[PDB]
């Protein structure tokens, strides 16, 4: 039936219907930092977010996307590894059941309790829907959190969880402002992959961060409350929404640091 995270639709399934799932450019991978070559052409990544616009909060089934206003360069990320400009369209988190797992990404095979995905799209392409065709489509940072202290700036996201709890539930989100969800290093890795969750495309350059953001333990819990049913079925909680590290094939990871 259709693709979610349970035993009979799980990621173990997905190539029956997106056959790239068995691609040779799949996310996520385990990150080996013994492995990762030090790239001095790499150039410091550039995130320019004092314009974004948050317009809404919506509960999809499988996470929570905050969404954003991408009709203008209003949150842009360029440099790094990439060419142009890409805008933000939106981000979420893959988050586990257990704080031991949940991450998309590992480094040296840890898991991180959740990752958060910052979801951005060329705009040479015009629109999103064209840029996922392509190879260097979209862009994603992508940021590990760990447990520890509270992080200010996801509480705003920690409390509008309760009204947003089933599928194609959402709620107005403005004045968000993304830049309170970012680690004090941008250092990071890099290399060419997919999206983590169907349809899979490969079109996406992943910055992954190095350092993680920590959140405390009650505000992952809350996270945990979120469903992934529509509103009067049976209560299924949202957790373990991550797909396992896949093949790193021909491909090589770059680290802007050393
Ligand atoms: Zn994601």
């Amino acid at each position: 039936h259709h693709w979610g995270y349970g035993k009979h639709n799980g990621p173990e399934h997905w190539h029956k219907d997106f056959p790239i799932a068995k691609g040779e450019r799949q996310s996520p991978v385990d990150i080996d930092t013994h492995t990762a070559k030090y790239d001095p052409s790499l150039k410091p990544l550039s995130v320019s977010y004092d314009q974004a616009t948050s317009l809404r909060i919506l509960n999809n089934g499988h996470a929570f996307n905050v969404e954003f206003d991408d009709s203008q360069d209003k949150a842009v990320l360029k440099g790094g590894p990439l060419d142009g400009t890409y805008r933000l369209i939106q981000f979420h988190f893959h988050w586990g059941s257990l704080d031991g797992q949940g991450s998309d990404h590992t480094v040296d095979k840890k898991k991180y309790a959740a990752e958060l995905h910052l979801v951005h799209w060329n705009t040479k392409y015009g629109d999103f829907g064209k840029a996922v065709q392509q190879p260097d489509g979209l862009a994603v940072l992508g940021i590990f959190l760990k447990v520890g202290s509270a992080k200010p700036g996801l509480q705003k996201v920690v409390d509008v969880l309760d009204s947003i709890k089933t599928k194609g539930k959402s709620a107005d989100f403005t004045n968000f402002d993304p830049r309170g969800l970012l680690p004090e290093s941008l250092d990071y890795w890099t290399y060419p992959g997919s999206l983590t969750t169907p349809p899979l495309l490969e079109c996406v350059t992943w910055i992954v961060l190095k350092e993680p953001i920590s959140v405390s333990s009650e505000q992952v819990l809350k996270f945990r409350k979120l469903n992934f049913n529509g509103e009067g079925e049976p209560e299924e909680l949202m957790v373990d929404n991550w797909r396992p590290a896949q093949p790193l094939k021909n491909r090589q990871i770059k680290a802007s640091f050393k």
